[PDB]
């Protein structure tokens, strides 16, 4: 089918592992082309490492089911195969000809709108090097060593010369030093050709209208509140089932239209990324066999490779396009007859885009596969023909059952959170991010690496605690647990690793600066929705959620076990201090 594009990559893998290369007839691949297997040592673990510092200071959550579940993520070849079979080995039916036509018209208009002020450009070796260096001082260490080796860049140049001839020899996606250099080299080449979407803020709210890039978790609630003021129907936030697996060959060709705005030298490189690694891909996946573990080499023409970071911007683009198409259907612009029609009237779609498209983009908050839409009316709730036909089937709901919208922006699911408007004691309002408290505690109790010292583990606990003090201060249990962790860890110990990989995280908690000072900077000084810049001088003036809402959202406040924990927390803090040693601590309780 496509061996002329993927053949050189498979030939190189096969030559490198010819001692154990074989065709396994028991391969479970149904929708992916299977090329072969070779022996590998199994990677991953059946369960996550536990952060003992966070665990010792959150004893009431030792029982809680969601907390116990989050520590059971299986990353072994058995776990990889399970996820692959249940989620990735699917085929999306091809959209109808009228659906493909409206998508193409909308994609061309959207790219033109997105590129009205900005022009695409190539990203560079020093840009990638700087990003890698700033992230290593938060594998990043391995990546920092690779960017400092001139042989890595000479390998990058050889692969770029193949891409310029329309060939690919080593850009393989993963579901010795040489293979790590080839993977990081593939990521560099992708960054060089498509990194501009992220680096130049193409999906910022000012540039894209719907986008939220660069806003930060602390600003998303304010944007949903601003959207709530636009006249129209309810706010809809439908979750797509496995968004990345529903990116069709038609979606990929619509995303590729951005190459039309590039300079010749950039278009050549971006066309190679689109054709060789996005629209044709070679993937490695581990699989357990009766006699050991193999690495399977598979390929397909559609879906995304999640590891690519160019996928965030392209997912945002395709979601903005799909939601505009759904809004057109709700408004009666797109009928069932149009979706089936190759010959639909292009001009009525163009006219709707040119007269109402930007206004309709302003009614949305879109981040990758996450969307919030406030349509002009509720007909949108039942406009499902185009959405299902485009392959974006909603998760856990019958295909034709109407979407449920929200009339309170505070109840809307966006980027794994919901948002509350709080009234401070001085009358000022704050709009804060929130999620089930068991998820926040469960995540903070997971360590990220093996062989970590008590220092590295305590510093990751401190990073989680400071993130809670800045984003989730309004949750009573989290402010208390945060104070306990910060009192148990040396004040000069710098938080390490990362609390989240989310694009919305700005990592203001990765500091040894006083958290109240940082809180003031984020919530008051730099908050554009805070008109009165009066600083808050004490945590007693930093508000909480309403007790009832805190309890509805997972708080243990009012339980006897929680009261016992709060009363005995100086004892647990002292136990952690005793094991850390004679360092400088501070009492935050
Ligand atoms: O860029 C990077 C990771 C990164 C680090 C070092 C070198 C390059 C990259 N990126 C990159 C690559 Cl390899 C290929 C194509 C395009 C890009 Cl831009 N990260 C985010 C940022 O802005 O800090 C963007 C993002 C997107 C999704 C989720 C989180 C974040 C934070
Ligand atoms: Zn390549
Ligand atoms: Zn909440």
């Amino acid at each position: 089918d496509n061996m002329d594009v993927i053949g050189e990559r498979i030939k190189r893998i096969k030559e490198e592992h010819n001692s154990t290369w074989h065709y396994d007839d028991e391969n479970p691949y149904k929708t992916w082309a299977y090329h072969g297997s070779y022996e590998v040592k199994a990677t991953g673990s059946a369960s996550s490492m536990i952060n003992g510092v966070v665990k010792l200071l959150t004893k009431p959550w030792d029982v809680v089911p969601m907390v116990t579940q989050m520590a059971m993520t299986d990353t072994t070849p058995f776990g990889q195969q399970r996820v692959f079979k249940e989620k990735v080995d699917t085929r999306t039916p091809r959209p109808l000809p009228g659906t493909r036509k409206v998508m193409e018209i909308t994609a061309e208009w959207l790219w033109r709108t997105l590129g009205r002020n900005k022009r695409p450009r190539l990203c560079t070796r020093e840009e990638f090097t700087k990003k890698v260096r700033t992230n290593a001082a938060m594998q990043w260490d391995s990546a920092k060593a690779a960017v400092e080796d001139e042989e890595f860049w000479k390998l990058v140049d050889r692969e770029r010369e193949l891409h310029k001839l329309g060939k690919c020899g080593s850009c393989v996606y993963n579901m010795s030093r040489a293979i790590w250099y080839m993977w990081l080299g593939v990521r560099y080449l992708e960054f060089e050709a498509l990194g501009f979407l992220n680096e130049d803020h193409w999906f910022s709210r000012e540039n894209s209208y719907s986008g939220v890039e660069g806003e930060g978790l602390h600003k998303l609630g304010y944007i949903l509140r601003d959207i709530s003021k636009i006249p129209g129907g309810a706010m809809y936030a439908d979750d797509t089932a496995g968004w990345d697996t529903r990116i069709t060959e038609d979606d990929l060709h619509n995303e590729e239209k951005i190459i039309q705005q590039m300079d010749p030298e950039h278009r050549q490189l971006a066309n190679a990324i689109f054709k060789l690694t996005y629209q044709n891909k070679v993937v490695k996946v581990q699989r357990p066999t009766p006699t050991g573990t193999v690495m399977d080499i598979i390929s397909r023409k559609d879906q995304r490779g999640s590891g690519q970071v160019g996928t965030y911007g392209l997912n945002t683009f395709t979601n903005m396009e799909a939601q505009l198409v759904r809004q057109m259907e709700g408004e009666g612009v797109l009928t069932k007859a149009d979706l089936e029609n190759p010959h639909l009237l292009e001009k009525k779609i163009t006219q709707w885009l040119e007269t109402k498209g930007v206004e309709r983009l302003k009614r949305m908050a879109i981040s990758g596969d996450d969307c919030v839409v406030k349509p002009i009316d509720d007909r949108f709730a039942n406009a499902l023909l185009a959405l299902n036909d485009m392959g974006k089937v909603r998760k856990d709901i019958p295909q034709w059952q109407p979407s449920k919208g929200w009339h309170d922006w505070q109840q809307v699911p966006f980027c794994s959170h919901h948002f509350h408007e709080l009234i401070m004691k001085d009358g000022r309002k704050l709009v804060v991010p929130c999620r089930p408290q068991d998820e926040l505690i469960g995540r903070a109790r997971i360590s990220q690496g093996a062989g970590w010292s008590l220092r590295e583990t305590a510093c990751l606990g401190k990073a989680y605690a400071q993130m809670w003090s800045l984003m989730y201060f309004h949750r009573r249990d989290l402010r208390l647990a945060s104070n306990a962790i910060c009192s148990a860890v040396p004040v000069h110990w710098v938080p390490t690793s990362r609390t989240t990989w989310s694009i919305h995280a700005h990592h203001q908690w990765m500091t040894t600066e006083d958290m109240l000072t940082v809180w003031n900077r984020v919530w008051i000084e730099e908050n554009p929705w805070m008109e009165d810049k009066t600083p808050v001088t004490t945590w007693e003036n930093v508000p909480y959620l309403g007790k009832r809402e805190d309890q509805w959202c997972g708080s243990l406040i009012g339980l006897t076990s929680r009261a016992t924990w709060a009363q005995n927390i100086p004892t647990a803090i002292q136990q952690v201090r005793s094991l850390i040693g004679n360092e400088e601590f501070l009492d935050y309780m």
